């Protein structure tokens, strides 16, 4: 195995050997791999069109090199809410939804808006270590596991993403590596061929989750349009077209969903989570659903239609009985508290 | 323009937009690329499959940071023998046939498995010379080698990655279309028939007369193993053929029999050529050195296909057996021995 044969195999097109993108990512996790042969390996895996066995062995390999949480801190049960990429407004508010219905949530990320900047910005303590994390899930309800201090080793490959900045098959690996491995979650991707890669990736896992893309190309379900859901289960997947107008769902237009930078995100959060009626709450309810769909997946014997009955039902009650709101609140208070 | 921009495009299957590669190449040669961001240039480029016109704009940017040869010191007529990389052996065989038969041929490459400037070193050729002094070896003895290190030292970072990353890359395709002698003819191989093309697209928005070709066994020569395809590039359009050396008496020969070796063996072989050795290899040395006649004629005439290469074909073998090609290497090495005087 050398990077001139695997780099020459998929500049010809062709999918790797059993093996071969995980002799690759372990070389890159031990930084034995030079900036240039990353940024080639990168590029080359995702203009070829990386496999659910290629990413899985990336992602794999990643996760040998990260940090865990401590033994029996996560709940079994415990889901994850994130697109691939900016949706991140909706992600963390839907994340804090589902939370408040009282589904366990560990989240998964680094300062970009990212994920965690929004977070920063409404005042929750990004930067945890594992202990922490898992008191944060038993106390709170929800976690944060900040990226450089789980994968550690991550930073070659990471200083790589900077640098050449476009997105890469290394953008499917945020939640396909999260340090907590949650088994269930709701995984929204901007493209659907790669989508339907993570769903094979999650399905030889055994989770429960739902990845989803927009028909507009939104790495969440859309309000705009109709999603295609890749519905994964006991080492399966349930490819379907899904339309959120069947649930009463007024279409939107796709600028009033897009994100923007930390302290535009967090004054939304702020909005929504008051109460705040529109597209933007919408989006988030229905991702929020989503994810409890996903969650009810691991042990419920519920169908389809009533599962996101339910799930549509508990992410509307979080908002309007003030659950969310007092839950971001709880988890402000005990970063806070931690000193 | 930004990386983003640039490489966004390339990973989304599309051609850059109108001078993008040009604002990438001189981030490139400026030292202001970082090695990732080169490297995945590079990689996205070829996987896309380069245009002409991005190519052009490659070669052209590099060429602005090359040093040049002083003025009115490349004849005119000069010629170009190289090939993109798989046969340096036949190249620079045919390079020393094609310069004996009259014809003013100037190089360009690089210390490489004997590289072509590997085995010009090993039969006692001064390869790394100054513009002025490659002037007088075309003057004096009508060839002349540009040591790419010393004309494109701006070019140090480009080829840092490409030897890590190892695989090829457009960046191969370089070498021919920045030769610092900027000759307008010659004979120009490519291991792969795409690339081919898009390289005589090149050297017709140029206006040159050249035969690329390539071997329909993989081999960036005219090869004798079997057919080859040629683009035929002048007056600024290119005809493409097919390419048969069965039509000229040629027999059939295999790939192992044109193996080079180090550079002591490299040298071997083409002392055993210039001395008269019949076989494969000669043969091969004679349709390349051919090849790069026929260009060369196509910048004066637009003479007919056939008769023009049976007097090149011919030229080259009288360069051969009248024992010129052998004198003319050894009044190579006797003017790079003349230097330090
Ligand atoms: C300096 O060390 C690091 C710097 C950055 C990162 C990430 O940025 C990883 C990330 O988002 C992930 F995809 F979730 F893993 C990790 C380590
Ligand atoms: C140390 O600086 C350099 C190192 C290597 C080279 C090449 O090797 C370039 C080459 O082949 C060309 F495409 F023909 F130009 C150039 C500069």
């Amino acid at each position: 195995p050398s990077w001139p044969q695997i780099l020459g195999r998929l500049t010809d097109n062709r999918d790797l050997a059993r093996g071969q993108a995980a002799w690759a990512m372990d070389q890159i996790m031990t930084g034995n791999a030079r900036p240039a042969q990353i940024a080639a390996f990168a590029v080359a895996m995702t203009m070829k069109a990386p496999t659910a066995d290629e990413v899985g062995e990336l992602a794999g390999v990643m996760l040998s090199h990260a940090h865990p949480l401590p033994a029996d801190t996560v709940p079994d049960d415990a889901v994850d809410v994130v697109g691939t990429g900016n949706t991140v407004n909706l992600s963390t508010m839907a994340a804090i939804v589902v939370a408040a219905a009282g589904v366990p949530v560990v989240k998964h990320g680094n300062r970009a808006s990212g994920g965690a900047d929004t977070l920063e910005a409404l005042g929750v303590r990004i930067d945890l270590g594992p202990d922490l994390v898992a008191r944060s899930l038993a106390e709170v309800g929800i976690g944060f596991c900040f990226a450089p201090r789980f994968h550690p080793s991550y930073r070659h490959a990471a200083a790589v993403r900077r640098e050449i900045g476009v997105p890469t098959v290394f953008n499917l690996l945020g939640p396909l590596t999260n340090p907590a491995r949650p088994r269930a979650g709701l995984i929204g991707c901007a493209f659907a061929d790669l989508a339907e890669v993570m769903a094979g990736v999650f399905a030889a896992r055994r989770s429960s989750v739902l990845v989803v893309h927009g028909d507009d190309g939104l790495d969440e379900l859309t309000t705009t349009t109709t999603s295609t859901i890749w519905r994964v289960a006991a080492g399966s997947v349930d490819k379907l077209t899904f339309d959120p107008a069947g649930f009463g769902f007024a279409r939107a237009q796709l600028d009033q969903l897009a994100g923007g930078d930390a302290q535009a995100n967090a004054a939304a959060v702020r909005a929504v989570l008051g109460g705040a009626r529109g597209p933007v709450r919408d989006a988030v309810v229905l991702n929020a659903a989503g994810a409890i769909v996903a969650h009810a997946g691991l042990s419920s014997r519920a169908e389809w239609l009533p599962a996101w009955e339910e799930g549509l039902r508990r992410a509307s009650a979080a908002i309007d009985t003030g659950a969310a709101e007092q839950l971001l609140a709880r988890w402000v208070r005990f970063g806070r508290q931690i000193l």
